[PDB]
């Protein structure tokens, strides 16, 4: 069965548990030099995350099997995921395929902003914006992290009115908040506590995305690049 | 100097040039199964591609240095060189900073089309964010492919509205086609035949983009890919 | 500063300004669906103990720390085959790209490669004596050499293996490894760079094998009791 | 020609009695310096990039393909001639691993044992004509399919000397990959089974190949040129 109730997670897998004192000193992993003092611990390195990335990949596969799905990337914090998620895809599909073989998915890319600072202003702007050939095909949305699950909701909303067959969710990390609204993916990487993530595509204030594990930014760093 | 002559590529290093007769049997590398009837030949492999924009990236460091700049990725057909591009201009960057560094660009995305089958319909639909953030703002246009010249030309002039510092130009093809207006790259990764090429995020009608090398399709392909 | 301290290290088995491992707890790990496994070896496993990517990374950071050493002083690295392939490899390519990365016109290659094959374990268990398949290294005298391996349980390989390169009069020997083991029976032989600190089970992949099977699996994971009886020498 | 009409598995060491062909590399065929990232210190002493880091692991991959479809299911042990092939094998075995762990089921088995063996016979640029051997006891290879990995086939000699040594240990079969081979006409007719590129008679540097000890550490297959063999002679 192809998910499609957004938001329920009806047959999701576990994620991984990132417990509230896991994580790693800074010391352990290459960290860019100048971003060392806003940062307070690595919690998930690159390459764990990369792994689990792969799993999820092939999690889609085993559901979508060769049935066409369109995947849809809410950039910006979504592009770290969204790029090895279509590398690990890609082989695993590709390997298995035989000459009667045929694509196994579009993409498609929308952007939608909601945040400033560490918090959610609980507004969504969204730029795409003709989804309509998205009407009676399988999506598959792409998303960084739910935290509050507003970007999510409203989206999906937003979404109603292209008459997809069906949409499923697909999300990297979930953060453990009592701000959370009840929105669960269908496929999810890591569930994390209740910090604000930097690295690995998400930023705060735009800063930070280049970094390459999923790190904790501290109260200088928050200071140091707030929204002015 | 930072280059801002759009389309002049005043002072740019000569791409790899691949001859006429230059390319690969479909046998040589891994080929998707079901491709195979659709392809003549394999012309860039995947690796090779991914070589020549790390020294891209290490050329575009050492023109910016340190100075900021904003980098704009044209969705969708420039999603391959984009983010080989960002992993080495982020590990070039990363690997020399010091802790009094600071990040070197920031990333935009817009989505531009204009083709159809193995031609461009000469018209171009632009969508993204409102890019008066780019106001006195260094940028870096990532492009696929330059072909006839008309996407860039067209985007390069709407451009001139937005009060943007400077504009350079990278792109990962260009076409050596008689049809092409003379619209120079300031980085340029590959100069190819003239032959409508899929892969690396290269499409024919939506399809060919998970193709990991760079080939030409035959005419069976344009054929059962054909819009409709 | 180099002026006032030396910083290569040469005091094998003392590890005197080794920076601490990345510690790993006994109750640490993930379920094996959290990752991909390949699905004949699901049934020999526990459970993942350290993921390939999270082995990958901290192997970059060993390169850097290791560079931030010689800096640019010529040393030869000494592969401890099978088990120190997986860790060898990664460890030269991120050395390399650090190096070339941050070298000039006027700079020089910085390390050489050896092989030796040393053997010890049989099953989950060290014989207690290693056998050396002598290799000509007179080419290491007056060398500084940065011995690569695997993992440190007893110590015993280490121990018997730095007595052996003492006759080749070699100018310094540094040691790195990836995994250390809190085994109770451990010599106290130390490494100069340590990748990880590991509960004292037996693990499997990345290189390490359990009676030559599992090198393949891409990440540490802990082998049961069935892979134990299934694949006894 | 289906499994249970000719056995795939080759065993006719220096025939390459079914080989695919190699990609071709022709002798003008390359890449200026300034094309690729080439290690700062190194530039002097080359003349171009003949194939580059990433066509050599496409094509690694692509061999992986073609061993694991011969062998399919059956258990062989790969024989790592260092220290050269070490590029070549490490790239091998992560290929291999991928295909066949990818397709593997519950009941399925490993594919592969590995082991190394150090061989040497090159002085600068030209084969010594006698070849050190030094490895692990071999006798654990009785009754084995083995395939040899071999960086690069010029003369021929090593792999000629090689597969003699060999018979003493009564394996089952032996095949040969290779990852590079010269059209140099000194060339003794060995074949391998599995063979990436062909190459033209010039001394290659790069990917683990060495010239005494130099150069192992550069990414791309590129030509020494005489400053080199000149600042580098043992
Ligand atoms: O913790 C976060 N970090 C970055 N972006 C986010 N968007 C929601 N939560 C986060
Ligand atoms: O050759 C091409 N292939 C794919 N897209 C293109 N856009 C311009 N030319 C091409
Ligand atoms: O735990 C281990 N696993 C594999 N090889 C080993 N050699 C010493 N300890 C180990
Ligand atoms: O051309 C070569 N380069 C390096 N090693 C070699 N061994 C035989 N030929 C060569
Ligand atoms: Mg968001
Ligand atoms: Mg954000
Ligand atoms: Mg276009
Ligand atoms: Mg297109
Ligand atoms: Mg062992
Ligand atoms: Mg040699």
């Amino acid at each position: 069965p192809i998910p499609n109730n957004p938001g329920a997670g009806e047959n999701a897998f576990d994620p991984v548990f990132v417990n509230d004192d896991d994580g790693y000193d800074l010391d352990s992993f290459m960290i860019p030099a100048h971003y060392k003092k806003y940062l307070t611990k690595v919690l998930v390195p690159n390459g764990v995350i990369k792994n689990r990335i792969e799993k999820l990949a092939y999690d889609i596969k085993k559901v979508y099997n060769n049935e066409e799905f369109h995947i849809l990337c809410l950039l910006k914090g979504s592009r770290g995921f969204f790029t090895a998620l279509l590398k690990h895809l890609s082989r695993i599909h590709n390997y298995s395929a035989v000459e009667t073989s045929k694509p196994l998915f579009g993409e498609h890319y929308v952007r939608v902003k909601s945040y400033c600072n560490d918090q959610s202003t609980g507004t969504l702007e969204i730029v795409s914006e003709d989804l309509s050939c998205l009407k009676g095909k399988h999506v598959l949305i792409v998303e960084d992290i739910i935290d509050t699950g507003k970007t999510l909701v409203k989206f999906c909303e937003y979404l109603k009115k292209f008459e997809i067959k069906t949409v499923a969710i697909a999300c990297l990390f979930i953060k453990r908040t009592p701000l959370w609204n009840g929105f669960k993916a269908d496929f999810v990487g890591f569930s994390i506590p209740d910090h604000f993530v930097v690295g690995y595509s998400l930023d705060y204030n735009e800063i930070f995305r280049d970094l390459d594990h999923c790190c904790l930014v501290n109260d200088e760093g928050k200071k140091k690049y707030k929204a002015t």
